[PDB]
């Protein structure tokens, strides 16, 4: 019945995983001993928050479509994934073009928050077709 | 017609945001000795007045949408919310890449303006999602 | 009525403005004996032509709305805005690029030309910003 | 009154200017054999064909929404000015960046290029202004 | 019913020429003596390959659209039209800045490469030009 | 009735390599030598992974428009191949310039990862290829 609670539960845990990335990296851009360090930690603290974002409007127009039609949310859920792995390959793209350009002492330290950057947008992307699959066995069906 | 008094008093006060950001941007660049922190400012201050003026479109198509359909309301602030923290993304990758490339003397002052300036148009999105949702609660509740 | 006699007057003087700053940076062009000046002239010439030019285009957008409803022209105009702020910010930043990668026997002239580039963003989202009031008034007050 | 056919036969000598600015192009890739200049000259070349593909473009669009009404052709004609106007400004941007990069010697004989490729484009928009009006008349009738 | 038989016999010529540009730009990847130039050929390979694959899309929307009427391909063919010849261009200047970075030792079969996708280009625009005029001259005139 | 078999059959294999050339993306990301070429592995991998998960939203789509007909799809999965094709482009391209701008000592185990991400959206591109032969063959002949 209420699909919308699914959605809405993995959307505010996505906003405060949001806010604890809000933290992570702003409490590393007040430990971190380097300014392009910060300026990459805190640049990739808000690419980050962006996804999140990203995410709570797909869970948002999903639980807006699903009041009328549940296969116009599952395709919004989707036209979201594509645009958040859209939005994970150029945050790659970018932070790629950072490494090669940047000095060698800040590409070390740099190259895990490359890392985990990738590894939230990239599991936020592979999330969302968790959160539709349950809708597509049941208009696939 | 309730959700309207929000949107749009949220609306004038982001736009007078977008007037206090454009006299302090300016006033910075009547105050800052580098043509380079000039450059920085200004763009950060067109950034965050698009900002603000996108938050302006986004509330201008809620509040009109409002006499006639919420639902249409909620999804196109959502929308708008996705399309600004790309906007904030935009500038936090790209001023982070100017981080790296402009000379050392002008990255200390300039780290502090590329977080001021993160901080407003980064913020907008938290504003804009908090507004939005209560629209989301009203459908479901 | 009043709508499109009010863009199209705002029309005609954007248009005037669009042929008149095109032979103001074409004439100051004239004078420039830099190349890269010529050419950051010329170039600011083009985007800041463009910009009247799409202020005209979502002018225009508006007034063919205008046969379904105000609230169509409303919506489109507010689009034009946001779509206007990013290509004006987009201008901006590039500018505040160019200006760092540029020779420094060359910055002060762009100092101040996207300088004029940064007023004609100031003047531009503000002016749909003064008939979206009118036209939130007339359709929603 | 003609529009229909009108538009098309602006549109076919605009296909005959590419083919001109084709031909003309290609012939001044070997009048003017030098790497940077043959590929700033071809790429001219291929973006101003394609912004008459994009004229073309428009031109097809705008007639073939006119069975609907004139509302048709006027909204999406001036969507390809805005969208045409966007192309020639990237153009221009991007110009004006590898007139920077580009050694002295081949500064010189490429601002003329890129000031050819910039009045094609000054024609284009005042072009798409006056094929435009006449169903913007219709809207004051 | 009549149009689609033009127009699928072009899509699958071009969907050989798909996968013979597949070949030769293929073939060269191991055949040329250059790292920097198998990047450039296998890129251009891949760039033109989407082109390909652009064209045969825009022959499938066609196909699709042909059920309703031919007024709905001819949209479809144009709106392709300039949505490829954005591509193309991006394509070519694009690969003008990357023969501005290499080195000129790998200059030379570089700006024939350019070349021939810009000989490629060329056909695709006028392609679809010719492509749609038999359903032009039929409903539009 | 049928299709979402092939569809999801095609995107469940397209998944698996999504999560297996991931797994062989990140044990490269911990067997390769140099962090620049571990940044090109990863980048290459969410570059890919978000080719798969478009081909996944893709396929979705597909099978969530199938309950109005399969001509929804074909034009679903057309519209996403020419995007999807564009990514791969534009991955190829950008990839172009950090194996133009890398040292020569990351050049080699680099131009291998370029190429194998070229090779396998070639998957993607065939598996939208053949699903649009079939589904043209579906509708007349």
């Amino acid at each position: 019945a209420e699909l919308r609670e699914r959605l809405l539960r993995a959307a505010r845990w996505i906003l405060l995983l949001g806010l604890l990335v809000l933290v992570g990296f702003v409490v590393l851009a007040y430990l971190e001993r380097s300014p392009l360090i910060r300026a990459f930690v805190l640049s990739a603290g808000v690419v980050l928050v962006a996804l999140f974002a990203a995410a709570l409007a797909w869970l948002y127009l999903a639980a807006a479509l699903l009041g009328r039609s549940p296969l116009l949310a599952l395709v919004a859920l989707a036209l979201g994934l594509i645009t958040l792995a859209a939005a994970s390959a150029a945050m790659a793209a970018t932070f790629a073009h950072l490494l090669l350009e940047a000095p060698p002492e800040y590409r070390e330290a740099m190259l895990y928050v490359f890392g985990i950057a990738v590894l939230i947008v990239g599991l936020l992307l592979l999330g969302l077709v968790w959160l539709l699959e349950e809708a597509l066995e049941a208009l696939l069906e």
